[PDB]
């Protein structure tokens, strides 16, 4: 995997965890950015797990 793919893969695994799934979106977004994910990478991970968010929602959290 590329480093980007590893970031997204790690985010996917995170977002699937049952406790995580009960955490609000905002805190997960801020978490994922702290891990070094861009907004686009975060948006990709949310879509890969079937919890899709707009880019604009993600950028509003991060703003
Ligand atoms: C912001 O909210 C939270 C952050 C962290 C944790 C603890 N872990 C929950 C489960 C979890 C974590 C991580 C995690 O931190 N992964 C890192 C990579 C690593 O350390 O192996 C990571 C890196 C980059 C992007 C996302 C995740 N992965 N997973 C799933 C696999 O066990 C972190 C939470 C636990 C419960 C509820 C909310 C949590």
């Amino acid at each position: 995997h590329s480093e980007r793919e590893k970031r997204v893969s790690n985010a996917v695994e995170f977002l699937l965890d049952s406790r995580v799934r009960r955490t609000p979106t905002s805190s997960k977004v801020h978490f994922l950015k702290s891990k070094g994910l861009s907004a686009e990478e975060i948006c990709e991970a949310f879509t890969k797990v079937g919890q899709p968010k707009t880019l604009n929602e993600i950028k509003r959290i991060l703003s």
